[PDB]
């Protein structure tokens, strides 16, 4: 159909996951130690980005596959950031926990878990069935990489 939906909304929470996602993969590539605030801070956004997409998203209606095939590129784009972001944090644990941060982390990550369950699980509400797999293995990555970042820091707080 020639028909477009406004889709909009879920772009948005896709551009703005994405833009939170991007800037913490911008500090944690050029972090080589010190304090780490920053990183924190940049965690905090993503968190906030995450949990206003499940506000934003929670009444629309579910998407048609063509819909849906529009936003599959944007998706598994802001899936492989996602995934970096986890390994690029994971390869700075030593900087993370010689400046102190490792507790500070793991309860970042802890608060990214629960945000991204709550976003997962109304994402898998609005997919149609044609994406419901490759989506689920996506959303499924997504939570196991950050219970990786979770083992990983976890008890390396002072
Ligand atoms: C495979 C694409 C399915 C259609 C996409 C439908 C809704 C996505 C819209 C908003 C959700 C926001 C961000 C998604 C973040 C990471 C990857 C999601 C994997 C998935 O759970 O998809
Ligand atoms: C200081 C720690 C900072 C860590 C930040 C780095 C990575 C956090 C990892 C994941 C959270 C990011 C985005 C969540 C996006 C969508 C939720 C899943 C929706 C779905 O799957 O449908």
């Amino acid at each position: 159909t020639k028909v477009k939906r406004d889709i909009s909304a879920f772009q948005k929470v896709i551009q703005d996951i994405s833009l939170a996602v991007n800037k913490f993969n911008v500090d944690i590539e050029r972090y080589v130690g010190g304090d780490a605030s920053h990183l924190l801070a940049d965690g905090n956004v993503l968190i906030k980005a995450t949990l206003d997409g499940v506000q934003s998203l929670q009444n629309e209606p579910p998407l048609s596959s063509m819909e849906a095939l529009a936003l599959v590129g944007p998706v598994q784009d802001l899936s492989n950031q996602i995934l970096l972001a986890i390994q690029n944090l994971i390869d700075k644990k030593e900087p993370l926990v010689q400046a102190g941060f490792g507790g500070k982390v793991e309860n970042n990550l802890r608060q990214q878990e629960e945000a991204a369950q709550k976003l997962s699980e109304l994402v898998s509400t609005k997919v149609p069935h044609e994406l419901a797999d490759i989506s689920r293995q996506l959303s499924d990555g997504i939570a196991a990489g950050i219970k990786k970042g979770i083992d990983a820091f976890a008890g390396t707080g002072p």
